């Protein structure tokens, strides 16, 4: 997994922003979805998937502007 493992580290840096964007209700909840994209990662055997996870996370960040 030299390419599937590698999104992994991505998503979680993008978490750290996250926590450090702010600190509440909309804030709060908005990190607990990451949380479930490292977990598909993890299950990423090796394929052509990899790339759909990595649109995904980028809705996540898209939230973060809007507040």
């Amino acid at each position: 997994g030299s390419r599937v493992k590698a999104l992994e580290e991505k998503v979680k840096a993008l978490e750290e922003k996250v926590k450090a964007l702010g600190g509440g209700g909309r804030i709060e909840e908005l990190k607990k979805k990451y949380e479930e994209l490292k977990k598909k990662i993890e299950e990423l055997g090796g394929g052509g998937e990899v790339k759909k996870v990595e649109e995904e996370v980028k809705k996540l960040e898209e939230e973060i502007k809007k507040l």
